């Protein structure tokens, strides 16, 4: 009969997150407990009752006894993982009691940027045994897994933790357990309002107050200018996400912002070109819906934004 | 009579694909099956019918026993290569099951960028046997190489996977086995697309806009800046590939862009030089002819850049 | 009864201060003396009276004696630690001496930027026993602990230095000992006054400069210029800093100015509106208020800052 | 007597070459043989006629025999070397071959970047034996020592590759054998000649072109623009090379711009003076020489740089 | 009575100096030689007259034989060391040599950019030995020490090397040996030149230049362009070097350009305002002194700047 193997993981630092390589980096604790009767001993007078090992003895007393152990791995682990701590300690009854600290970096492939900045993302951990179900099983913990408090993290939030149990068929035709760990964050706006939607809301109101003036080639050179000043923010905001196959609310925003300066340039050159023929009173006429006409093309490229993502 | 090695790798994830360095970065598993009978045993009562052991303990083993083992390498292996598991299991025959876990960038010589964004490239694995074939032969393992379903690589595709054996002599004279791992993949093209071709289009059309108000000395100024800017542009493309030796697609269209911008300011220049001396009647009549030869010049050097790339 | 151990750690170097990462490198040693009274012996003749040994002999000594040791760990350790001394001294009454000498980088969550950059800072280095209290308890080793004098730091000046000893339940239901270092410090403000303050100033009194031209379409120039130049400065300022959930005093300081420059070009294009309908006279009469209007709009936005913030 | 080494060295792979930091990475492989005839043996029936070793397990034979080996260095090695495969193979007469994988990076002090980017530069590998000649004395292994084909650098060509024998005392007062491999590489050009030259001869074309319109002001603003492209323009390109003490030919380069465009704002500014007091007569009289001294200058100044520098 | 130990430290190569970070990397080698009479042998028939080990079997050795060994360590080391070669070598008379090559990265407390770029530092290597002077003492090996022909470096010239001794008191009360190692350095102008002084000499001189056409207005226009210009210089020049307490003389240069700029501009704009009123006549008698005082302010500014910081 397989013999049960106890599973305990705990995160306690989340050290950053690369949404550009979809990737995270955590400190966390790893606790196994196992029972083999093999293992079994009487403490000599003066002597503890339990003992102590490192890895390295431990190893070479299993092989010595031709004892099979549970070898696990992290499925979706990157890089070299640091260990710290890595501590062995034995019962007269046979338990074995595990304990591991470590720091490392594992891969986040269920990114998705197409509500950016107003996405929701989820993350896992995986650890997975070798040996098939005939063997060994994996069991819950009780009172040990979950997150810390002292987090660090200033950028995400944290909304529930949940974890459960599963099987794989990686290495053998037969099922193995799996143990998952994950949890869910969503995003602070306040770095994104103070940064990009306030100067380019500026922007379009010092533009719409210039039309005061009436000068239809000043208005044709700010224009001209704040295209380029979009192009420079779109080039700016582009370097901060992977080269996507799709496209987002933030390029859309950015590309109304593209079309409507080009219509506003486009008007522009209209009037003057009425106002060199001397139409000055028909530009005059069409100079207050030329003016009207401008809040109105955000307020209703917002509105399509929102009925087309939302 | 030599001895059947059978070998088998799969590809778990794809972590980075770095052009500029022509390199590649992945996870992935190896699996080797080699039977050697010096290496039976009987079990004794109460014993697992197969042993586990560590790599060094193993490699002690074959020392002790003086057994040859088929030492072999990864011959495009850059750096230093992160093994998390190393796992020997060994039957009553005298088969050896190994297990390996790694993280590791290899070289990419293979690489192409004439048809670039449009182009397609090859990426390989070479396995390689040290000892010549008279000694060890490879053989395929069946039901195991290939790649994963979860790589999140975001811009490229994967196209097909194939595998295959052949020989080399890079130590020996005689021949020694070779396995090798292939795959193809292209390239998304939205984020292209979205901040490449559109921005320049935009351009170039507000700048042909602008040619309705029949000033020259506007549309000089105009073209002076869009000069900078198509510079600006082309020293931002230039960092995303090495220094290559050959002129690409890209270039060749920013090259085009650069003399079109000449002439316009040649021929503006000019018509500015005819209404000085008392000939605008001539500058307007030629004033069509100018603002109609804008479009078809991009057009033929579009058609033009087809006909010599593709 | 549980048996004492003696705790020391003193700081040599800080090699760096991140922010942006919160954390921070040292370069530290530390010093811990035990007694076991099992480990007594008689010096041979010609022999001296203190042993050495190396960590591993020392290890293997003590688990062939079965002698539990004192495992400990750095709660809040990030990354490799890199080791260069650890050495090993015996005596004849079964007093161990050790020491530990290291470069680690360790996180640092209590950072807090609301009053950047009047800001002051905590740092701690937390050390924790494995088992607990009724097993080993911590003492503080007199006369070892504290900070060097050539740190090597040239933006923070440490304040003030303190130990002391608390308890932890990490890993047991029952208390063990933590022994925790912690300091403080404060910034140098001769980068920020020379690199920010005077540019800024010396932009906003070279534009109340201009006004006294009478030129509300130079003035309206200017201020567009100015606008951009700040919003250059912001994005420059931003990228120090991470992306907090929460308003700072230089966010708000750049804000002010942006409002400003608003309100300024909003009563430079209603004065030349005035003067192009005849009302020149009005224009003049105005012009003084508009021009007396200027610092004293700034005076009361620092005032209005120093009261919302200290 | 001397017993003799035979040294071979191949380089596989150019991973790099950092002509900032005056570094190359390479991957190569080391092959050695030496015979020894206190290693002899005879083998027994069923045993292979060679036999296989680790290396730590060979080292703890010589110790036991108690016989010294060849240690060796890489002299111009920088940082750490990381290892792939170190295997030993022993035959019956008491020959030893071994072979060593590596990847590293390695010095080069012998740039010189007088002539660049038309330069020329040598790279070479050292390797030092630490006892004197009187105890070992290195030989040139045939056959093996050369550099691959698929090399994998873009932009240097290799031209030739040369082996040698020399001595040094480096540890010792007696000489020590030492082996030599180099080679010598070019770059090419296309890259400079896209990115460099065709802009900013487009640029004086463009500069030039302009001076037909007969404006002084339009002139001068149009060369002043052109200094601050050229500043950035030095600006960029002193970024890919060390701060070197000597002056080179792109930088002597951008300086004739310099002067050239210096000079042009003075001509032009006395045109502007002379047609400001009634003087348009012999302002006229005189443009067709300012026109005409605009190209034999930069030809001037191309041919003193090609007679200063070649 | 203690035992002497004979102390040799040569660099071999400058591999960077980061004065951002104030640190600096080498390769070097270390030789020592001590003496041990329990260590000595009688060498067996066809036995060499020396013996080889490695460090770790030495180290065994000594600890069977129970030896205290003089441990030391790298006072000011950072981060990790990589080590190529570690060898021991032992005589009949029990003389032990030791050989340790290594790469590694070194604080530099001492650092003073007052004089910047101007200045000259200090470097230093300490070497501290662990136990008292009555257990070991340090003495300078003859003809060993010293820095070698090849260094790589391009930017810094070294003046004079010594060697010495002196005593700390780290880990103990009494006094214990330190081996001493220092050079001195100073920094080539040529790049400073071509970088810096030339752009800002040339720019006011066409600023200067500028001034015949009589146009005061552009003037302003052309000063208000070079006070931007001037601030991104003074912020590309502040990013090489650390956030510094004090102010330097590269700073104080850049507030000088910046003073009379805005000076330039407050006369340009009072020259303006004269004008507007009718004193066309007092504003050219005026114009003269504006013109002569020009150079005048940047030479006293330079006599001032010599004063105060030599
Ligand atoms: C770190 N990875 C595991 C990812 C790579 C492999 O690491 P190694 O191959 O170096 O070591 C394997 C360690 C081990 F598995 F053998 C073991 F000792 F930890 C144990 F599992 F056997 C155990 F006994 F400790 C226990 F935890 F299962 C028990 F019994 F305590 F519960
Ligand atoms: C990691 N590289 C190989 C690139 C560098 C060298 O690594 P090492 O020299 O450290 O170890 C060598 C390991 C080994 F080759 F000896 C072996 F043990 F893995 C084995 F091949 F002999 C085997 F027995 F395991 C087996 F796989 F062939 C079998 F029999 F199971 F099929
Ligand atoms: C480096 N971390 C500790 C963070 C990770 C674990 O490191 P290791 O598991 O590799 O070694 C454990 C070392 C040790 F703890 F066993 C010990 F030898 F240092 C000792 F504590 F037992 C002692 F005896 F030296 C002493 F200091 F307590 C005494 F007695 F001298 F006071
Ligand atoms: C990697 N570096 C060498 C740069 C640093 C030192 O490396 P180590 O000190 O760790 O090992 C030393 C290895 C060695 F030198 F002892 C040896 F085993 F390789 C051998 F030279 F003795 C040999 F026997 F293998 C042989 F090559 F000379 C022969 F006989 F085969 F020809
Ligand atoms: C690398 N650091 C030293 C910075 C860290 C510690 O390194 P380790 O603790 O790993 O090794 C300690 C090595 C050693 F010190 F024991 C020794 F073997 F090198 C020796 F000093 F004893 C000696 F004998 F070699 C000798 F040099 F003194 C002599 F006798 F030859 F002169
Ligand atoms: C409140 C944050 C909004 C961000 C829109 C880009
Ligand atoms: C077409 C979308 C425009 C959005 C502007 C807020
Ligand atoms: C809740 C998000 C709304 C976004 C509107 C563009
Ligand atoms: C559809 C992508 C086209 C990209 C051209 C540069
Ligand atoms: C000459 C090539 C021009 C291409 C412009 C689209
Ligand atoms: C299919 C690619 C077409 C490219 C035309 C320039
Ligand atoms: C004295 C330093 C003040 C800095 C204000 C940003
Ligand atoms: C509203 C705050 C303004 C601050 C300007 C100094
Ligand atoms: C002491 C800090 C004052 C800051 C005023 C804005
Ligand atoms: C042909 C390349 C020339 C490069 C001159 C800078
Ligand atoms: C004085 C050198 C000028 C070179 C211009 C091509
Ligand atoms: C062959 C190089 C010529 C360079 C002329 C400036
Ligand atoms: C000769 C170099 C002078 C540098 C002044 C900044
Ligand atoms: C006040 C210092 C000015 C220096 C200009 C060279
Ligand atoms: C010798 C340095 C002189 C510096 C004058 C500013």
């Amino acid at each position: 009969e397989p013999s049960d193997v106890f599973i305990g993981l705990k995160i306690d630092q989340i050290t950053g997150i690369n949404q550009k390589e979809e990737n995270f980096s955590v400190v966390g604790s790893l606790r196994i407990d196992w029972r083999q009767p093999l293992l079994a001993f009487e403490h000599a007078p003066g002597e503890p009752k339990h003992r102590t090992y490192t890895l390295a003895t431990f190893l070479k007393l299993l092989e010595e006894k031709q004892i099979r152990w549970p070898a696990f791995t992290y499925h979706n682990q990157q890089g070299r993982m640091d260990f710290q701590n890595r501590l062995i300690s034995l019962s007269e009854d046979g338990t074995v009691m595990y304990l591991e600290r470590f720091t490392s970096t594992f891969q986040a492939p269920a990114f998705d940027f197409r509500l950016f900045p107003f996405d929701n993302q989820l993350f896992f951990i995986h650890v997975d045994s070798i040996f098939p179900q005939h063997l060994f099983r994996f069991q819950e913990m009780q009172g040990f897994s979950g997150l810390g408090d002292q987090l660090g993290e200033e950028e995400w939030i944290v909304t529930e933790v949940n974890t459960h149990l599963t099987t794989h068929n990686e290495f053998t035709k037969g099922d193995a357990s799996r143990f998952v760990l994950e949890f869910h964050a969503e995003r602070h706006l306040n770095y994104y309002l103070m940064r990009i939607l306030i100067p380019v809301l500026l922007i379009i109101t010092v533009s719409w107050f210039t039309f005061f003036l009436q000068d239809y080639t000043k208005r044709i050179d700010l224009a001209g200018g704040n295209l380029l000043l979009f192009i420079a923010f779109n080039f700016t905001i582009s370097s901060d996400l992977p080269r996507l196959g799709y496209i987002t609310l933030m390029d859309a925003f950015l590309v109304g912002t593209f079309i409507i300066t080009a219509l506003v340039v486009l008007g522009n050159v209209w009037l003057r070109r009425l106002e060199n023929h001397g139409k000055q009173a028909l530009a005059r006429k069409l100079d207050i819906y030329a003016i009207t006409s401008y809040p109105l093309a955000y307020l209703l490229g917002a509105l399509t934004l929102w009925l087309l993502f939302f």
